[PDB]
């Protein structure tokens, strides 16, 4: 690549490694914040809109219950998530502002992105046009170029994890499965529709799984549904490993060609994992109209700007039962989470 890209990535890695080696810890506490509204909820945590009581700034606070993290075998994953997030810096990654823990929970306080998840917008519109999908895809390509150069695999690409910001650009969130990996890794994780064949088949896999997932995402953005759908995961997995994909007739020939090379079941032949690396993707005809530098610099006008009233507006997120943030009087799982 141009020396300009090499030097950019060398500096990116220098800065990442310094923070990776000496992570920040314990940079706020719960009673610095007011709770506003639950924005999302899962099996071991939830994300809440909060407001800092002294500055008035809004943030999204991810709260993980230490005991449930342990029960669901997510200890290392949660430690990965925080250690990576506090060390990365890129225009399309949600910024971690504070982290801390208490007797019961782990907390990651992030910039609040009021536009909501791409998932909502995609389902509301139906599908994105190719230019619209391409604008988002280009951001993911650059983000993966960045992450992979740091030896990071993301492992959870899907529309729910892509927030739309006030300029209409992507912020990737949820580093719960992200990991620093030189070579291969083995954990079964991800969402079924987005899993590469080599994950399903229990292989030692690498960053090529992220490029497969990009193929799934581009297909889903442009079609409105993912390429390997079914009612049971096992039936999804059979389709994924089959080597067959059908494309809507409205897809351009260039889109189909790119997707055949991303959704390549032989990981040794998959775009993003060949000798030319990311440049096989960036130079593909489907991306011929993309000005990569202008995307990075946020100079391209976005396909749309989410509608929201201000930094406290939660309209683009949905409604969940509001549950307590209870902190035990006794420390739980202290040893397991020492480094957090
Ligand atoms: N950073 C955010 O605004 C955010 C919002 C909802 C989530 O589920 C995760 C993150």
């Amino acid at each position: 690549e141009q020396e300009s890209v090499k030097e950019f990535l060398a500096k990116a890695k220098e800065e990442f490694l310094k923070k990776w080696e000496s992570p920040s810890q314990n940079t706020a506490q719960l009673d610095h914040f007011d709770r506003i509204k639950t924005l999302g909820t899962g099996s071991f945590g939830r994300v809440m809109l909060v407001k800092h009581k002294e500055t008035g700034n809004h943030y999204a606070m991810k709260i993980l219950d230490k005991q449930k993290v342990v029960k669901l075998k997510q200890i290392e994953h949660t430690l990965n998530e925080k250690r990576i997030l506090q060390a990365v810096n890129f225009p399309f990654l949600v910024k971690l502002e504070f982290s801390f823990k208490d007797n019961s929970n782990l907390y990651m306080v992030m910039e609040y992105v009021p536009g909501g998840e791409m998932f909502s917008h995609l389902r509301r519109i139906g599908r994105f046009s190719e230019p619209h999908a391409r604008f988002y895809a280009a951001q993911i390509v650059l983000t993966f170029e960045y992450l992979h150069s740091l030896d990071l695999i993301y492992r959870d690409l899907k529309p729910e994890n892509l927030l739309i910001d006030q300029q209409g650009y992507i912020q990737v969130t949820d580093f719960g499965f992200a990991k620093r990996v030189k070579g291969r890794t083995w954990t079964l994780c991800g969402t079924p529709e987005y899993l590469a064949p080599e994950i399903i088949l229990s292989k030692g896999y690498n960053k090529a799984v992220d490029w497969w997932a990009l193929g799934v995402l581009i297909y889903e953005m442009a079609a409105g549904y993912p390429p390997f759908f079914a009612d049971q995961p096992i039936q999804i997995y059979e389709k994924i490993v089959s080597g067959k994909v059908r494309f809507p007739s409205h897809f351009s020939s260039d889109l189909k060609d790119l997707l055949r090379n991303l959704l390549q079941v032989d990981l040794t032949k998959r775009f993003g994992n060949l000798k030319n690396g990311v440049n096989d993707i960036k130079n593909h005809k489907w991306f011929a109209t993309t000005d990569w530098i202008a995307i990075y610099q946020r100079k391209v006008e976005a396909p749309f700007i989410p509608k929201f009233k201000g930094p406290g507006d939660t309209s683009n997120f949905d409604d969940y039962e509001e549950e307590e943030i209870r902190v035990s009087i006794n420390e739980k799982c202290g040893k397991e989470f020492t480094e957090f």
